[PDB]
C-alpha cells in the first residue's frame, strides 16, 4: 500500500487520485482541529461569510492527464468550524453554480467534528448559489457579508484565477473594507484582478510553488502543473512570507491567510479572533 | 452484472454511476456506426458545427444523491463521426469553459472507430472553449457555422435549460435559418429560451419523461429526476412525436432531433445528407 503510482480516477479518462503513498503522507483519518471554543460568540445574526468554492475537480497537467482535485475538505472546513463556533453562517457559491468539488481522498473519515460541520453545509457544498446573482444583489455598500473566504486545494486554480466575476467580488471586499481569507492555493483566485494593482504590496503566505514541482516525485499528482501562481501573485505585488510549509497564517490588515492543509486550525483561529474584535465594538 | 444496486463514484460523496445491470441493458463495448462514407464530402473548409456540451457530471436526484452523468458518448461521437466523414469541423464549448464530462461507464471501449475520433478530439473536449467567447466573436450575420449540435446524456439536464447562453445561441441560429441537431435529453437545452414562443409548432423526438421515471427501479439513477424536461419543451410548443425509443430521428425544417442513445448513427446520416445538400446549393 506503499505505492506511488497515481491511482486511476474512474469517473474520469485518464484521470488520477494521488497515489497511495503520497495520500499516506499528506491526508489522516483525523483532522488537527482545536481550540474551537468562544465564549462570547456573534449573537448579531447579520454578518456571514462567502464562500467561493472550486465547480471543478479535474485539473489538467502538463502531460494531458487530469489530476484529480478539488478544494481541499481539511482547508475548507476547519476554517468554517471556528468561525461557525464564533457565530458566524456562510453562504457558498461557484462561478458556474455547478456543486463544489471536493478532494475526497483527503477528508477525514473518522473526524466527527468535521464531518459533522459538512453535513450543516452539503445541502449548500452540494447546491451552491452562482457567484453572478451574488454579484448582482448580495454584495455593494450594504451587504450582509463581513468577508469572503476562497478555500484552497487545486481545485482553486481552475476558473478563479481569471474570472471577472472574482475581481468583482475582491473588488467589493477591498472597497467594503472586508476581510479576505485563504489559504494554500486559494490565494490563486486574487490573480483575477489582473494587472489593476489591487493587491499591490499585500503580505500573504500561499502553497509554495516549489512543493508543487515536487509532490508529483511522490505521485500526488499524476503530472506537474502548467503554471505557477505563486510567481503570478508575486507578479503583481504580493509579498509570499513562506518557502516552506508549517501549518503558518499571516493577517495583513483585512487579508488573512494559510500556507496549507496544515493551517486550517490556525486560519479558522486567526479569522474567528479577527471577526469577533472587529463585531465587539 | 446482475446487480442493480447503484454504483459508487468514487470521486464524489453520495454519487452513483448507474447499477452494472443497467449497464448491461443500456451500453455495449461497441457502437453501431454504419454507412459514414461520403463519397463526395464538403471540402470548402469553412462550415463548422457549434458543439455545446455538459460541463457537470453529477446531477442532484429528488433523494439528494448525484447521478453520476454527463455527455452521452455514443450520442455524442456518432453524429460527430458522420459529419465528419462529410467534411464539417467542430468546434466544442461548455457553459463554465470546464471540460466536456461524457458517462464514461457507456462508451464503447472496444470500438475502434468511435474511440479514434474521440482521440481527434480529446483535446476539445478536455479543454472546450466557453460559450460566452464563442457567443462574442463567432456568431453574427457571417458565421462559419452551418448549424448547432446539442448531445443528449442526462447531464444536458444541466445548466444549458436555463442558460441564458444558450438563448442567445438557439434565438441566434433561429433568425439566421441555422440546423439545430439534438438527442435525447439533448433538447431540454432548447428551454433556455424561456417564454420566446420561437419554437411554437415544431415537431421532434426526444427521451420519453415516462421511461427516466422508470429506469431508477433498475439502478440506472440512485433516485428519481426533480422534473421533467418532455412536459417543459411541451409547454413551450413542441410536439414530442416519440412515446418510446428506437433509434428515431425526424427533421422539421432544420430542426433535427434523434429519440436516445439508440439514434446516434441515424441522426449523424440524416445531419450529414441535410448539411451536406445545402453546402451543394
Amino acid at each position: 500500500a506503499n505505492d506511488k503510482h497515481p491511482t486511476p480516477d474512474p469517473a474520469e479518462d485518464n484521470a488520477f487520485f494521488p497515489s497511495a503513498y503520497s495520500l499516506s503522507q499528506f491526508t489522516a483519518s483525523k483532522s488537527d482541529l482545536s481550540g474551537a471554543h468562544y465564549p462570547t460568540p456573534y449573537q448579531g445574526g447579520r454578518w456571514k461569510i462567502l464562500v467561493v468554492g472550486a465547480d471543478e475537480r479535474y485539473l489538467m497537467m502538463d502531460n494531458g492527464t487530469f489530476f484529480s482535485t478539488g478544494n481541499h475538505p481539511v482547508e475548507t472546513l476547519l476554517p468554517m468550524y471556528h468561525l461557525d463556533k464564533a457565530g458566524f453562517s456562510f453562504d457558498i457559491a461557484t462561478l458556474s453554480g455547478n456543486p463544489v468539488k471536493f478532494e475526497w481522498w483527503a477528508m477525514p473519515r473518522e473526524d466527527q467534528e468535521v464531518n459533522g460541520l459538512y453535513s450543516k453545509y452539503q445541502s449548500s457544498f452540494r447546491q451552491p448559489l452562482k457567484l453572478s446573482d451574488v454579484i448582482e444583489t448580495a454584495l455593494g455598500e450594504d451587504s450582509d457579508y463581513i468577508g469572503v473566504f476562497i478555500p484552497g486545494g487545486h481545485g482553486a486554480l481552475m476558473g478563479l484565477p481569471d474570472s471577472q466575476e472574482v475581481k468583482a467580488v475582491l473588488q467589493w471586499a477591498m472597497k467594503q473594507n472586508k476581510f479576505i481569507i485563504s489559504l494554500a492555493h486559494g490565494p490563486a483566485a486574487f490573480l483575477a484582478v489582473g494587472d489593476d494593482p489591487l493587491f499591490a504590496g499585500y503580505k500573504i503566505v500561499a502553497f509554495p510553488d516549489e512543493m508543487d514541482a515536487q509532490t508529483p516525485s511522490i505521485g500526488y499528482m499524476p503530472g506537474h502543473l502548467t503554471w505557477k501562481f505563486g510567481e503570478q501573485l508575486q507578479a503583481i505585488g504580493f509579498e509570499l512570507l513562506n518557502t516552506g510549509i508549517s501549518g503558518q497564517v499571516f493577517q495583513d490588515r483585512k487579508m488573512l491567510t494559510g500556507d496549507s492543509p496544515l493551517a486550517g486550525n490556525a486560519l479558522g483561529q486567526l479569522a474567528a479572533k479577527a471577526l469577533l474584535a472587529e463585531v465587539e465594538g
